[PDB]
């Protein structure tokens, strides 16, 4: 994984975005942009050059599942890695995301070490 991979962090909580950005920083990933909800994220993804999306499951207007399905359906972004974030792991949520193409799932709060492990797992799973 290129340390310069461009990340999109999506969460309706500013503070949760700041945590994720700070965690990534710690790992050496400084290339991060932020979005507030699914539609905000799609707007930004339009400009191109993103490499990895970290999205919250629970967001207004367009939730994580919807954003993920829209990414998967788009010819230009369909392969982008998507890491889903939830405050509470639920079997049907996990199955629904997997089936929709999520690259992985992480329960918050999480440390830099957990994030790293999730990141490496996906890079490994996707041969990146
Ligand atoms: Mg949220």
């Amino acid at each position: 994984a290129d340390k310069e991979l461009k990340f999109l962090v999506v969460d309706d909580f500013s503070t949760m975005r700041r945590i994720v950005r700070n965690l990534l920083k710690e790992l050496g990933f400084n290339n991060v942009e932020e979005a507030e909800d699914g539609v905000d994220a799609l707007n930004k993804l339009q400009a191109g050059g993103f490499g990895f999306i970290i999205s919250d499951w629970n967001m207004p207007n367009m939730d994580g599942l919807e954003l993920l399905k829209t990414i998967r359906a788009d010819s230009a972004m369909s392969a982008l890695p998507v890491l889903m974030v939830t405050a509470e792991a639920k079997k049907e949520n996990i199955i629904a995301a997997a089936q929709a193409g999520a690259s992985g799932y992480v329960v918050k709060p999480f440390t830099a070490a957990t994030l790293e492990e999730k990141l490496n797992k996906i890079f490994e799973k996707l041969g990146m």
